Protein backbone atom coordinates (compact mmCIF):
# COMPACT_ATOMS: atom_id res chain seq x y z
CA UNK A 1 0.00 0.00 0.00
CA UNK A 2 1.65 3.62 -0.46
CA UNK A 3 2.39 5.55 2.25
CA UNK A 4 -0.24 8.65 2.82
CA UNK A 5 1.16 11.95 4.12
CA UNK A 6 -1.32 15.04 5.18
CA UNK A 7 -0.17 18.60 4.66
CA UNK A 8 -2.55 21.13 6.18
CA UNK A 9 -2.72 24.40 4.02
CA UNK A 10 -3.08 27.64 5.71
CA UNK A 11 -3.59 31.49 4.64
CA UNK A 12 -0.51 32.98 4.82
CA UNK A 13 1.27 29.25 4.63
CA UNK A 14 4.58 29.80 2.86
CA UNK A 15 3.64 28.43 -0.70
CA UNK A 16 7.47 27.07 -0.99
CA UNK A 17 7.13 25.28 2.06
CA UNK A 18 3.96 23.43 1.09
CA UNK A 19 4.60 23.10 -2.75
CA UNK A 20 8.34 21.31 -2.46
CA UNK A 21 7.38 18.79 0.03
CA UNK A 22 4.46 17.94 -1.63
CA UNK A 23 5.75 17.41 -4.87
CA UNK A 24 8.53 15.91 -3.93
CA UNK A 25 6.70 13.60 -1.66
CA UNK A 26 4.44 12.52 -4.67
CA UNK A 27 7.59 11.90 -7.33
CA UNK A 28 8.72 9.13 -4.42
CA UNK A 29 4.73 7.98 -4.85
CA UNK A 30 3.74 8.70 -1.63
CA UNK A 31 -0.38 9.91 -2.00
CA UNK A 32 -0.50 13.44 -0.42
CA UNK A 33 -3.63 14.96 0.81
CA UNK A 34 -3.41 18.45 0.52
CA UNK A 35 -5.87 19.63 3.29
CA UNK A 36 -7.18 23.10 3.65
CA UNK A 37 -7.42 24.34 6.98
CA UNK A 38 -10.41 26.74 6.34
CA UNK A 39 -12.37 23.84 3.85
CA UNK A 40 -11.76 23.05 0.00
CA UNK A 41 -11.85 26.54 -1.20
CA UNK A 42 -8.48 28.06 -2.84
CA UNK A 43 -5.68 29.31 -0.05
CA UNK A 44 -3.62 32.64 -0.30
CA UNK A 45 -0.19 31.95 0.55
CA UNK A 46 2.37 34.20 2.04
CA UNK A 47 3.72 35.32 -1.46
CA UNK A 48 -0.60 35.41 -2.72
CA UNK A 49 0.04 32.05 -4.65
CA UNK A 50 -3.26 30.84 -4.67
CA UNK A 51 -3.37 26.99 -4.06
CA UNK A 52 -6.30 25.02 -4.40
CA UNK A 53 -6.46 22.25 -1.80
CA UNK A 54 -7.63 18.69 -2.61
CA UNK A 55 -9.92 18.35 0.37
CA UNK A 56 -10.71 20.25 3.29
CA UNK A 57 -8.93 19.58 6.64
CA UNK A 58 -12.42 17.89 8.06
CA UNK A 59 -12.82 15.69 4.95
CA UNK A 60 -9.12 14.73 5.10
CA UNK A 61 -9.04 14.12 8.61
CA UNK A 62 -12.24 11.29 7.88
CA UNK A 63 -9.66 9.42 5.90
CA UNK A 64 -6.69 8.69 8.13
CA UNK A 65 -4.55 7.79 9.37
CA UNK A 66 -1.40 9.35 7.76
CA UNK A 67 2.08 7.87 7.82
CA UNK A 68 3.00 11.98 8.45
CA UNK A 69 1.41 15.11 8.97
CA UNK A 70 3.30 17.53 7.28
CA UNK A 71 3.32 21.82 8.62
CA UNK A 72 4.76 24.29 6.40
CA UNK A 73 5.31 27.69 7.77
CA UNK A 74 4.90 31.61 6.72
CA UNK A 75 4.33 33.61 9.42
CA UNK A 76 0.32 33.77 8.90
CA UNK A 77 0.44 30.31 8.13
CA UNK A 78 2.11 28.89 11.13
CA UNK A 79 -0.22 31.49 13.30
CA UNK A 80 -3.16 30.21 11.99
CA UNK A 81 -2.15 26.24 12.72
CA UNK A 82 -1.29 27.71 15.87
CA UNK A 83 -4.96 28.82 16.84
CA UNK A 84 -6.82 25.66 15.08
CA UNK A 85 -8.47 23.20 17.65
CA UNK A 86 -8.48 20.47 14.48
CA UNK A 87 -4.39 20.99 14.22
CA UNK A 88 -4.14 20.07 17.60
CA UNK A 89 -6.69 17.50 17.49
CA UNK A 90 -4.61 15.57 14.18
CA UNK A 91 -1.31 15.99 15.74
CA UNK A 92 -2.41 14.70 19.18
CA UNK A 93 -3.69 11.80 17.09
CA UNK A 94 -0.48 11.17 15.51
CA UNK A 95 1.97 11.88 18.33
CA UNK A 96 -0.24 8.93 20.26
CA UNK A 97 -0.03 6.81 17.59
CA UNK A 98 3.61 7.13 16.80
CA UNK A 99 2.97 8.37 13.56
CA UNK A 100 5.69 10.91 11.81
CA UNK A 101 4.97 14.97 11.91
CA UNK A 102 6.75 17.04 9.89
CA UNK A 103 7.18 20.60 10.59
CA UNK A 104 9.29 23.52 8.89
CA UNK A 105 10.68 27.15 9.09
CA UNK A 106 7.78 28.67 11.60
CA UNK A 107 5.40 25.50 11.19
CA UNK A 108 7.47 23.95 14.48
CA UNK A 109 5.75 26.61 16.57
CA UNK A 110 2.62 24.60 15.69
CA UNK A 111 3.74 21.93 17.74
CA UNK A 112 4.77 24.30 20.68
CA UNK A 113 1.07 25.64 20.66
CA UNK A 114 -0.33 22.39 20.83
CA UNK A 115 2.40 20.95 23.21
CA UNK A 116 3.09 18.41 20.78
CA UNK A 117 7.13 16.74 21.01
CA UNK A 118 8.24 18.26 24.63
CA UNK A 119 11.49 17.50 25.07
CA UNK A 120 12.46 17.09 21.44
CA UNK A 121 15.48 18.55 19.57
CA UNK A 122 13.84 20.82 17.38
CA UNK A 123 15.04 23.45 14.78
CA UNK A 124 13.12 26.20 13.16
CA UNK A 125 13.99 29.00 11.21
CA UNK A 126 16.37 30.97 13.03
CA UNK A 127 13.44 34.10 13.13
CA UNK A 128 11.46 31.68 15.02
CA UNK A 129 13.48 30.88 17.64
CA UNK A 130 12.94 32.59 20.51
CA UNK A 131 9.17 31.55 19.92
CA UNK A 132 9.72 27.98 20.23
CA UNK A 133 12.38 28.53 22.67
CA UNK A 134 10.00 30.23 24.87
CA UNK A 135 9.50 27.79 28.13
CA UNK A 136 11.99 25.89 27.65
CA UNK A 137 10.10 22.72 26.25
CA UNK A 138 12.25 21.45 23.50
CA UNK A 139 16.08 21.81 22.95
CA UNK A 140 17.24 23.57 20.03
CA UNK A 141 19.43 22.23 16.82
CA UNK A 142 21.17 24.66 14.06
CA UNK A 143 20.57 21.59 11.79
CA UNK A 144 18.73 21.81 8.69
CA UNK A 145 16.93 19.41 9.18
CA UNK A 146 16.35 17.50 12.39
CA UNK A 147 14.74 14.13 13.51
CA UNK A 148 14.48 13.23 16.68
CA UNK A 149 12.74 10.10 16.65
CA UNK A 150 9.23 11.02 14.79
CA UNK A 151 9.72 14.86 15.23
CA UNK A 152 11.10 16.07 11.90
CA UNK A 153 11.77 19.89 11.59
CA UNK A 154 13.51 22.40 9.49
CA UNK A 155 14.51 25.59 8.61
CA UNK A 156 13.71 27.42 5.60
CA UNK A 157 12.63 27.55 2.06
CA UNK A 158 16.35 26.99 0.79
CA UNK A 159 15.98 23.75 3.47
CA UNK A 160 12.87 22.38 1.91
CA UNK A 161 14.31 19.52 -0.63
CA UNK A 162 16.53 18.23 2.32
CA UNK A 163 13.28 18.33 4.84
CA UNK A 164 11.26 16.40 2.23
CA UNK A 165 14.10 14.26 1.25
CA UNK A 166 14.54 12.79 5.09
CA UNK A 167 10.39 12.80 4.99
CA UNK A 168 10.59 10.27 1.85
CA UNK A 169 13.71 8.59 3.63
CA UNK A 170 11.57 7.53 6.99
CA UNK A 171 8.23 6.33 5.11
CA UNK A 172 9.92 4.76 1.88
CA UNK A 173 13.57 4.37 2.96
CA UNK A 174 16.84 5.24 1.57
CA UNK A 175 16.86 3.81 -2.47
CA UNK A 176 13.65 5.69 -2.89
CA UNK A 177 15.10 8.72 -1.52
CA UNK A 178 18.13 8.41 -3.63
CA UNK A 179 15.59 7.66 -6.89
CA UNK A 180 13.76 10.71 -5.85
CA UNK A 181 16.95 12.71 -5.65
CA UNK A 182 18.81 12.13 -8.92
CA UNK A 183 16.68 14.48 -11.25
CA UNK A 184 16.36 17.62 -9.21
CA UNK A 185 19.75 19.07 -9.74
CA UNK A 186 20.54 19.87 -6.20
CA UNK A 187 23.59 21.18 -5.15
CA UNK A 188 25.87 17.66 -3.71
C1 LIG B 1 9.37 30.42 7.79
N1 LIG B 1 8.24 29.94 7.50
N2 LIG B 1 9.44 31.69 8.35
C2 LIG B 1 10.68 32.33 8.75
C3 LIG B 1 10.35 33.79 8.60
C4 LIG B 1 8.85 33.87 8.92
C5 LIG B 1 8.67 33.96 10.45
O1 LIG B 1 8.88 32.99 11.19
N3 LIG B 1 8.34 35.20 10.91
C6 LIG B 1 8.10 35.45 12.26
N4 LIG B 1 7.60 36.56 12.68
C7 LIG B 1 7.33 36.48 14.05
C8 LIG B 1 7.67 35.30 14.63
S1 LIG B 1 8.33 34.22 13.46
C9 LIG B 1 7.62 35.00 16.11
N5 LIG B 1 7.34 36.24 16.86
C10 LIG B 1 7.79 36.48 18.12
O2 LIG B 1 8.87 36.05 18.53
C11 LIG B 1 6.87 37.24 19.05
N6 LIG B 1 6.87 36.71 20.48
N7 LIG B 1 6.91 35.55 20.88
N8 LIG B 1 6.96 34.51 21.51
C12 LIG B 1 6.35 37.16 16.28
C13 LIG B 1 6.72 37.60 14.86
C14 LIG B 1 8.28 32.55 8.39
Amino acid sequence: ASKRALVILAKGAEEMETVIPVDVMRRAGIKVTVAGLAGKDPVQCSRDVVICPDASLEDAKKEGPYDVVVLPGGNLGAQNLSESAAVKEILKEQENRKGLIAAICAGPTALLAHEIGFGSKVTTHPLAKDKMMNGGHYTYSENRVEKDGLILTSRGPGTSFEFALAIVEALNGKEVAAQVKAPLVLKD
